[PDB]
């Protein structure tokens, strides 16, 4: 009935689920392919930020801890601080549940050079190829996510499939990641 | 003291300003360039769905006029016509206030071949650049607004300002709505 409207919820469709896939991919890298070592400074600035000890950071936690992401900050910077807060959450908040986990901010704010290095952009493809055969597809994501419908599947992969075969060899893999990881 | 959190934060606020920017303009463009007899059918259907006649779509009001923007509906079928109507907002209601007013409606629902007439590309350019120099700057996006601080200034023209010159041409005007309206 409405074809402009009917392409753009396909086009937000295929861009939230194109990020969704490549956001589980970096933060499987982040959580599961690092070492403590690599991770420390990260670790004891979480640690610090983390008041309660719960393992996650809440939006006043963040806010009270800073100047441990930066530098002292002026008494009357709260409205600035509060501000900063939410665009950390935007950026990092991957299941919008409101808290930053320990898999999110190592995923944000890990440094390029050793989450991207050759050896765990390997070790992450592996994962998601479960038989093997040197391509992703339907079937080896929906046992990654814990569950396919043909279009939800189609969007996931809509930019990231660069070839159009259905599947995500190496090369289209390690473009995704480059995307979502561009300054550009 | 973490670039990467630092990069992650300036990079989503590039994509929000630059997409705030385009969405304006393209708003401008369906709400102001366009004639009665052009957008007649999405009249007729907005007022159909706008029950209360208030001038704008509420969330109950687009899942009980769903067959306005399809086709019959099943009676057990509400979850995924509450599903489909979050998509809807998701992708029209650009000021996030939860309702769908009728410029908004316009903007996502038009067909591009009249939306995006050549015309209107050079009458949106002209009503931004006030001066009518040929390029729109910082201060004629500022008086646009109504309003501009330099960092959210070049993330508004990040990916705009393809030459990197400070300013907004026609051809970058013209690509830059092109990316907002592709289907690829
Ligand atoms: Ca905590
Ligand atoms: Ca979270
Ligand atoms: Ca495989
Ligand atoms: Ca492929
Ligand atoms: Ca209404
Ligand atoms: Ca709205
Ligand atoms: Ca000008
Ligand atoms: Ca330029």
């Amino acid at each position: 009935e409405l074809p402009s409207l009917a392409n753009a919820i396909e086009n937000m469709r295929k861009f939230q689920n194109s990020q969704k896939l490549a956001q589980a991919a970096l933060l499987y890298m982040a959580s599961k392919l690092t070492s403590q070592e690599e991770t420390k400074e990260l670790t004891d600035i979480f640690r610090h930020i983390d008041k309660n000890g719960d393992g996650q950071l809440d939006r006043q936690e963040l806010i009270d801890g800073y100047s441990k992401l930066s530098e002292e900050v002026a008494v009357f910077d709260l409205p600035q601080i509060e501000s900063e807060v939410d665009a950390i959450l935007g950026a990092a908040d991957f299941d919008r549940n409101g808290y930053i986990d320990y898999s999110e901010f190592v995923t944000v704010a890990m440094d390029r050079k050793s989450l991207l290095s050759k050896d765990k952009l390997e070790s992450a493809f592996q994962k998601f190829d479960q038989d093997g055969n040197g391509k992703i597809s339907v079937d080896e994501l929906a046992s990654v996510f814990g569950l396919l419908e043909s279009k939800t599947w189609k969007e996931m992969i809509s930019g990231i499939d660069s070839n159009n075969d259905g599947d995500v060899d190496f090369e289209e893999f390690c473009k995704m990641i480059q995307k979502l990881c561009s300054n550009n």
